C-alpha cells in the first residue's frame, strides 16, 4: 500500500510509474521562516521532489553535541515539504562536496586517531555508519519514509564517490561496496542511490550530475535513467566572476535527457540561497550560492528561467501518461535533427523534435505536418501533433534586479583590534610551526603565529641604508606580515592556488625584534582526492637574510599561538558580550585601518522586500546581525576572469556566460528578514582590511520587467 521502487522506465511510487521533476533547495542555505515561501514557489513552479543534502559537520559540531534547532531543523524542513504534498529525495552523504565546508565532515573527525576519510578506514566507517543510522533512525521514527505515508522517495549514500574510487582503488571499491550495504542495511524501503558511481551495486541505482546527461544509462537495464544535478549555473567563488547559464540550454539540456529515457532529472540549484556564518561556504567560495538558480538568492523568481522551466515541466506532464506507458524509439530527421517518440499500446503518444545545429533554424516533416526547430532546441508535441513548446522559444518576462538604499548612513562606533606580540608568558607554544587546521580545530578563520627575532648590534645593516629581507611561504589562504606591530604588507591566494608567499624589506632595528603572523582560512576545501590532508598557516620556509650571516631559518625556532582575535574572545558579536569594551563614537571612530571592529544599532526598513547589505566601501571579514553571522564578506576581492557575451546555442561549459568582471565579487551581502526586529537590531562587523562603514547602506531588492 505505501511502497517505492523502481524498474527499467521509472521509480515506481505506490505501484505507478512517475516522471519526477525534483528540484535542489539545501535547509541551512535560507531561514525556516523562508521554507514555506521557497517550497510554494518550487511547486508552483512545476517540481514534484524536493531535494537537499544533510549537513553533518553543521549537525553535530561538538562530538555527541547535535545540533537540530532554527535553519538547521531537518525534520521540521522535511515535514513543511510533505505538508505541500511534494516528495523528497533525501542525499545523506555524508560527504556532500556542495561547496560546504570541507565537505560536510565535522573538522573533529579529521583528528579522531587512526583515522582517514572517505576510504576502508574502521574508525571513519563506524563514524559515518553512526551519523547515517542516527539521520534514517530520525527519519523513521517522525515516519518520513515513504514507506511510512511520508515524503522521502529516495536516499543518497556518498556523493559522487566514482572518481575518487578510480584513484584509489582497491579499498575504494571495499568501501563503496561496504558503504551501499550499509545504507540498504538500514532498511528503509524506499530505494538508494549514488552519484557517479558505475561500480554501485544492486540494488542502488547510479544517477549522473552534469549540464548534460542524456547519453548516460545507468549500470543495469532494470534501474531507471536518473539525473540527479542539473547544474543550473554554477558556484560564485571569491575573486570570480559571477556564472550565469542560459534558460533555453537548461531546457534543451532536460528535453535532450527525458526524450531518450529520462525518468528523474534534478536542477541544482533549485535555490541555492547564502552561506551564512563561517561554517557553510567551502575554500574560497563566496557567501553567496545564487547559481543563477530558478529562485535567486533571496528567493525571488529568477526570471525569465523560472517560468520556462515552469513550462517545460508542464509540456511534460502532459506527456507522462504516453511517457510512462513506452519506451523511447528514435527516428532520423536529418543530420543534426532527430524525432524521440513515446507511442502506448493505449494510444497515448509524445514525441520530441530535436535539432543539435547550434547555428541555423530547420523546417522538418513529422507525421504530414511542418514543424520549425531553432537552433539548438526541442519541441516537445505531447500528443505526437501539437508542438506546446520549444526549449528555445521563450514566453515568460525577463526581469532586471534592482538594489536600491534603506539607510544612507547610520551610528557606527569602533573598537580597535590587539596585534599581539610573541611574549615569555604565553600559553601554547612549540619549537617549529604548526599547520592550522590542527591548532584552531576550525575554532576561527584567525591564526596568530608569533616568534622573536634577535638581532644585535655586530650585525651589518644597521650601520647603512639597509634593509633585511624577511620570506615566509604559508599554506594559505590570507597573510598578513606585522614586523614590530608595523603592518608590513598582505598577500593572498585563490581558489585554485591558496599557497602564499611574502618576501620583502622590513625594518628591524637593534635589539629583540617582534614578527607577528595572522592566517586567515576562507573555508575548508570541499572535493578532491585527500582534498582534507592539505593544509592551512604557515608551515613554511621562513627565512631572513641580508645579514652578516648568509640566511637565518626562522622556521627552527620557538613561536607562539593564538587562536582567533581577542574580539572574537570577548565575543564582541552577541547581544549580550557585546558592550565589555572601549569603543569609540564619533569622528574618532576608525577609517580604513585594519583589524577593526565596528557597532551599530539600526531598525527594520519599511516593506515586503528582502534585504542586504552594501558592504563595497569595506575590504574583508565577517558581518553579524542581532548575534546570528549573516557571514564571511570580502568586496575588496574584485572578480577576475574571461566574461564575455554569450548565447544559448551550444555545449555549454561554466565559464561561458560569465559575468561582472572588474567588480567586486560579492558586494551585497544577503540579510535575511526573519532575523530582524522592528527597532533595536545589532549590526557588528569585523573588518579585517580597512574599510569606511559610513558608507554600509541597507539595500531593498526588487525585480521589474
Ligand atoms: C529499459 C528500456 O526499455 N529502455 C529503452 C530501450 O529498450 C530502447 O531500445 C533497446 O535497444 C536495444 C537495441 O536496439 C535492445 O536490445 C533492447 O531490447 C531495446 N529495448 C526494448 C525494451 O526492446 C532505448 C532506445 O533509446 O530506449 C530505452 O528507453
Ligand atoms: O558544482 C556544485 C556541485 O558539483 C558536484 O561536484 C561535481 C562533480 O559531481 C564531482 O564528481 C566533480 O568531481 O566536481 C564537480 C564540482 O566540483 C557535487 O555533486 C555537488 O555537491 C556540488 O559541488
Ligand atoms: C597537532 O595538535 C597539537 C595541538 O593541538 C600539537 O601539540 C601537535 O604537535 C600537532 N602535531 C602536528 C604534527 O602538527
Ligand atoms: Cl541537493
Amino acid at each position: 500500500e505505501f511502497s517505492v521502487s523502481y524498474d527499467d522506465r521509472a521509480i515506481i511510487i505506490n505501484g505507478k510509474r512517475k516522471i519526477l521533476i525534483s528540484g535542489s533547495i539545501h535547509y541551512p542555505r535560507s531561514t525556516p521562516q523562508m521554507w514555506p515561501d521557497l517550497i510554494q514557489k518550487a511547486k508552483d513552479g512545476g517540481l514534484d521532489v524536493i531535494e537537499t543534502y544533510v549537513f553533518w559537520n553543521g549537525h553535530e559540531p561538538s562530538p555527541g553535541k547535535y545540533n537540530f534547532e532554527g535553519r538547521y531543523d531537518l525534520v521540521r524542513f522535511i515535514k513543511m515539504v510533505q505538508r505541500a504534498g511534494l516528495y523528497v529525495n533525501l542525499r545523506i552523504g555524508p560527504y556532500v562536496c556542495a561547496e560546504w565546508n570541507f565537505g560536510g565532515f565535522p573538522v573533529w573527525l579529521k583528528y579522531v586517531p587512526g583515522m582517514e576519510f572517505r576510504t576502508n578506514n574502521q574508525p571513519f566507517k563506524v563514524a559515518m555508519q553512526g551519523f547515517v543510522q542516527k539521520i534514517v533512525n530520525m527519519m523513521k521514527s517522525e515516519n518520513l519514509f515513504e514507506s511510512q505515508g511520508g515524503p522521502i522517495i529516495m536516499a543518497q549514500i556518498e556523493n559522487a564517490y566514482g572518481p575518487v574510487e578510480w584513484e584509489i582503488g582497491a579499498p575504494g571499491k571495499a568501501y563503496t561496496k561496504w558503504a551501499a550495504q550499509m545504507a540498504v542495511g538500514l532498511k528503509t524501503g524506499v530505494p538508494w542511490i549514488m552519484c557517479k558511481q558505475e561500480d554501485a551495486p544492486d540494488p542502488v541505482i547510479d544517477t549522473c550530475n552534469g549540464f548534460y546527461c542524456e547519453g548516460f544509462r545507468p549500470n543495469k537495464p532494470y534501474k531507471p535513467k536518473m539525473w540527479t544535478e542539473v547544474w543550473t549555473g554554477w558556484y560564485t567563488k571569491f575573486g570570480g566572476p559571477i556564472p550565469q547559464r542560459p534558460a533555453e540550454d537548461i531546457a534543451f539540456s532536460v528535453a535532450r535527457f527525458v526524450q531518450n529515457n529520462g525518468s528523474f532529472f534534478n536542477y541544482y540549484m533549485y535555490h541555492g540561497g547564502t552561506n551564512f556564518g563561517r561554517t557553510s561556504s567551502g575554500l574560497f567560495i563566496a557567501t553567496s550560492y545564487d547559481y543563477d538558480a530558478p529562485l535567486d538568492e533571496y528567493g525571488l523568481l529568477n526570471e525569465p528561467k523560472y517560468g520556462h522551466l515552469r513550462d517545460l515541466h508542464k509540456a511534460i506532464k502532459l506527456s507522462e501518461p504516453a511517457l510512462v506507458s513506452s519506451y523511447a524509439a528514435v527516428t532520423s530527421l536529418g543530420s543534426n535533427q532527430e524525432a524521440h517518440v513515446y507511442r502506448s499500446k493505449s494510444g497515448a503518444c509524445a514525441a520530441f523534435l530535436s535539432n543539435y545545429d547550434s547555428r541555423y533554424s530547420v523546417k522538418v516533416t513529422f507525421q504530414n505536418r511542418p514543424y520549425n526547430l531553432p537552433p539548438w532546441s526541442i519541441s516537445i508535441l505531447p500528443d505526437c501533433k501539437t508542438a506546446v513548446y520549444n526549449t528555445a522559444q521563450v514566453n515568460s518576462q525577463s526581469s532586471s534586479i534592482k538594489m536600491t538604499p534603506a539607510g544612507g548612513g547610520l551610528s557606527w562606533q569602533s573598537y580597535n583590534e590587539e596585534t599581539p606580540t610573541a611574549d615569555d608568558s604565553d600559553t601554547l607554544t612549540a619549537n617549529g610551526l604548526w599547520e592550522q587546521k590542527n591548532v584552531t580545530r576550525d575554532s576561527s578563520d584567525y591564526l596568530w603565529y608569533m616568534t622573536n627575532v634577535n638581532i644585535a648590534s655586530n650585525e651589518g645593516f644597521l650601520k647603512n641604508g639597509k634593509d633585511p629581507y624577511l620570506t615566509v611561504m604559508s599554506a594559505g589562504h590570507v597573510l598578513h606580515v606585522f614586523v614590530n606591530g608595523k603592518l608590513s604588507g598582505t598577500v593572498y591566494g585563490t581558489l585554485d592556488n591558496p599557497k602564499l608567499t611574502y618576501s620583502g624589506n622590513v625594518k628591524l632595528r637593534a635589539g629583540i625584534n617582534k614578527i607577528s603572523l595572522l592566517s586567515v582560512s576562507v573555508g575548508l576545501p570541499n572535493v578532491g582526492v585527500h582534498y582534507d590532508t592539505w593544509n592551512a598557516g604557515v608551515l613554511g620556509p621562513v627565512t631572513l637574510s641580508g645579514l652578516n650571516e648568509g640566511s637565518r631559518n626562522l622556521a627552527k625556532q620557538k613561536w607562539s599561538y593564538k587562536v582567533g582575535l581577542k574580539g572574537e574572545s570577548l565575543s564582541l558579536h552577541s547581544l549580550s558580550g557585546s558592550s565589555s569594551v572601549e569603543w569609540v563614537r564619533g569622528s574618532l571612530m576608525a577609517q580604513k585601518q585594519p583589524l577593526t571592529w565596528y557597532k551599530a544599532t539600526f531598525n527594520a526598513p519599511g516593506g515586503n522586500d528582502p534585504l542586504a547589505l552594501d558592504m563595497a566601501s569595506m575590504g574583508k571579514g565577517q558581518i553579524w546581525i542581532n548575534g546570528e553571522g549573516v557571514g564571511r564578506h570580502w568586496p575588496g576581492y574584485i572578480a577576475q576572469g574571461d566574461c564575455s557575451k554569450c548565447s544559448y546555442a551550444g555545449t555549454f561549459n561554466e565559464k561561458k556566460c560569465q559575468t561582472n568582471c572588474g567588480q567586486p565579487s560579492q558586494r551585497w551581502y544577503h540579510v535575511p528578514r526573519s532575523w530582524l526586529k522592528p527597532s533595536g537590531n545589532l549590526l557588528v562587523v569585523f573588518e579585517e582590511w580597512g574599510g569606511n562603514p559610513t558608507g554600509i547602506s541597507l539595500v531593498r531588492r526588487s525585480r521589474s520587467a
